[PDB]
């Protein structure tokens, strides 16, 4: 009985193995755009992904991750609400069975078709595993996807998904440029929160971009052909791998824009 997204092991069950599921700084949340406070002290984000080195793509049974070489300061995020330099380690997505759901964060209760997470860790802590134990250990860039026109920069990703259909499969995935996934504007909301999968550690500064990117219906359809299960086991389609919005409790969402 490992956690997942089904009826018997899904997010409303996670608290039994991970009591921090009911904590004070759980993610994701609904971003109420009228209640978010403009904070003119927030700096622009600085995303330096020109030297990024992708290595590999892996189906880990909950999502697919694209992994980057984080042994040096090659793809980093700084600025915004952050102090110091955060290195990119992986990205992944959450998506739905239908185009009207899939995102983890919502905006005035609006759900998007999917959500991209670019996960970065604070270099002062030396490695990813030490970083997840700290309140300012991680910074996740969240980007909403809506269905419309195709995103050329994502096509490379969707074309290898056939080679990692089932849990545990990996494939070489070099020379992928994550700059092709960014929107035009870098305006954002930010709030302190958590990983949205177990172990749900409260170590994340969330930076959620206001402007979604567009993907085509055909592109998101290929995500939905992946499997939660391993090879040879009964087929369960990897769909609806998103955690519902959690209570904001004592937190303020700040916006970089008015
Ligand atoms: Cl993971
Ligand atoms: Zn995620």
């Amino acid at each position: 009985h490992h956690w997942g997204y089904g009826k018997h092991n899904g997010p409303e069950h996670w608290h039994k193995d991970f009591p921090i599921a009911k904590g004070e700084r759980q993610s994701p949340v609904d971003i109420d755009t009228h209640t978010a406070k403009y904070d003119p002290s927030l700096k622009p984000l600085s995303v330096s992904y020109d030297q990024a080195t992708s290595l590999r793509i892996l189906n880990n049974g909950h999502a697919f991750n694209v992994e980057f070489d984080d042994s040096q300061d090659k793809a980093v995020l700084k600025g915004g609400p952050l102090d110091g330099t955060y290195r990119l380690i992986q990205f992944h997505f959450h998506w739905g069975s239908l185009d009207g759901q899939g995102s983890e964060h919502t905006v005035d209760k609006k759900k998007y078709a999917a959500e991209l997470h670019l996960v970065h860790w604070n270099t002062k802590y030396g490695d990813f595993g030490k970083a997840v134990q700290q309140p300012d250990g991680l910074a996740v860039l969240g980007i909403f996807l809506k269905v419309g026109s195709a995103k050329p920069g994502l096509q490379k990703v969707v074309d290898v998904l056939d080679s990692i259909k089932t849990k545990g499969k990996s494939a070489d995935f070099t020379n992928f440029d994550p700059r092709g996934l960014l929107p035009e504007s870098l305006d954002y909301w930010t709030y302190p929160g958590s990983l949205t999968t177990p172990p749900l550690l409260e170590c994340v500064t969330w930076i959620v971009l206001k402007e979604p990117i567009s993907v085509s219906s055909e592109q998101v359809l290929k995500f939905r052909k992946l499997n939660f299960n391993g090879e040879g086991e009964p087929e369960e389609l990897m769909v609806d791998n998103w955690r519902p919005a959690q209570p904001l409790k004592n937190r303020q969402i700040k916006a970089s824009f008015k």
